[PDB]
Order: C-alpha cells, then structure tokens, then sequence
C-alpha cells in the first residue's frame, strides 16, 4: 500500500527501498547494477572484467 517499491519492467521483478539487484550486461561483459535510491531505480554500469 504504501510507497517503498520499485518494479523493473527489465526483468519483471520487485525491489524494496535502496534495495540493490543487478541485471544481464548490454553486449559486452560488463554488469547493470541498480538500486532503488527513492523509487525510480538509481542504475549505473560499472564493468567487472569477468
């Protein structure tokens, strides 16, 4: 009911409030690490040289 959540839509899962979740890399080998910094999902790439 209230607002502490966070939906991506780019993998269809729930987030509480600065909750971090990573997501798939964009073509290379790098990571999508994202977190909830109020409600709109705070995102930044940092690589990981996996």
């Amino acid at each position: 009911s209230y607002q502490v959540i966070c939906r991506d839509e780019k993998t269809q899962m729930i987030y509480q409030q600065h909750q971090s979740w990573l997501r798939p890399v964009l073509r290379s080998n790098r990571v999508e690490y994202c977190w909830c910094n109020s409600g709109r999902a705070q995102c930044h790439s940092v690589p990981v040289k996996s």
